[PDB]
């Protein structure tokens, strides 16, 4: 065939976008179709970030992919946390028969933090350590969500052979949560609080802790209520 | 609390859209309405190079989110809109689902453009930005569905106080409502607009160029064996 869906994976500051161009670049030179999208490219299109944004966000992305991928090769571009957003992913490939290749990039804890750090901090630092404990990598349960390629971004990278064993993927016959959400926007809500209240670390900690005790009460529902009564508890507190 | 509006802009590369987009956005929120700015550029530079054949591709996924987002915010439509036909689009989303819409016709002089232009690395050459000065037509010109809501000279400065104020008065009044050519307009400027560049012409060969474009759309009056034949034309000049 040729024409293939490629998922990437991998914390925030762990060099996704940088690859995407660059694979993007070299699978172009070779004169193959390809678009990369991500879900910031509608998130980032809006003044202010809200909660409510996020549905229509998730949908837009999905449904330029979709579309894209009828008729070029697609990069994702997004962290791609769970694994049920994978899932996601995989289906539109199935849905039009195409094949795919999840692209795992990782790195230390600490050039995670570092290049936050670098990055102005727009994320808190103790969100992407927290991020970082929590992350399962991808396929450690289901066949489907095992990586193709895991590549360590701290060491060399050859585009080339990627590029290569991309393509020769392309032309093989594909073979084929609420808790989710809630863990994902309330991670974002908190994120969100921290840099508008310009918090310090202190309360910064404190927070992180408040949600963690929040989730712990809420696994033992309905997500939108769920969401509301956490602004309401960090407001409170 | 309020209505839904489309904002249109239009108004030649480098009048200051995209910057004024940004202080819209900014103001509107404030005032707690939720909009977002869409323009072709955000699915247009997903691509690692610019092809002609994904223009369709551009178009219309830029309508879809468009659309899409009207049925929930306000949409600033951050694009040149250089034809009277493209600006007719928008509006017929507009109607579609009864709302409001204000097309906001952003001028500058020549000499600031070109400024702009060389202000930004001339990724456009002078040459074009010229010639589409002397070609515009701007709004208002012949359907009074097409006339300016605002005229915003970028030179001067800019009360967006103000502008939000109309705007919001504007979205709770009750709403009242050949493509070809001005594709092979476009589509022959940008590809004119990308040999020169990726080849590197000088000046004078650049003026050949030019001249060249209007003596083939004399002869011309298939968009696509057009646009070949266009191709084949430059290559072979």
């Amino acid at each position: 065939g040729d024409i293939m869906l490629i998922i990437l994976t991998g914390l925030p500051g762990v060099g996704k976008s940088t690859f995407s161009k660059n694979l993007a670049k070299i699978l172009s030179k070779n004169n193959i179709d390809v678009i990369v999208l991500g879900s910031d490219l509608i998130r980032e299109s809006f003044p202010v970030w809200k909660e409510k944004y996020e549905e229509f966000i998730k949908k837009s992305t999905y449904r330029l992919i979709d579309s894209a991928l009828k008729n070029y090769w697609v990069i994702v571009d997004d962290t791609n946390y769970y694994n049920s957003m994978r899932r996601d992913l995989i289906n539109i490939a199935k849905k039009y028969n195409k094949n795919y290749a999840i692209i795992y990039l990782k790195a230390s804890l600490d050039v995670l933090i570092r290049r936050n750090i670098e990055r102005g901090e727009k994320i808190p630092n103790e969100v992407i350590k927290k991020m970082y404990e929590k992350f399962d990598e991808p396929g450690k349960k289901y066949k489907w969500d095992e990586p193709f390629l895991i590549i360590d971004t701290t060491k060399d990278i050859d585009f080339n052979e990627i590029a290569k064993k991309l393509i020769e993927k392309s032309k093989e016959i594909p073979k084929f949560n609420i808790s989710d959400k809630i863990d994902k926007e309330t991670r974002k809500i908190v994120s969100e609080y921290i840099k508008s209240k310009k918090l310090d670390k202190d309360k910064i900690k404190e927070v992180v802790e408040l949600r963690k005790e929040f989730l712990k009460k809420i696994k033992k529902v309905d997500a939108d209520r769920v969401l509301k009564e956490f602004k309401d508890l960090l407001n409170s507190y």
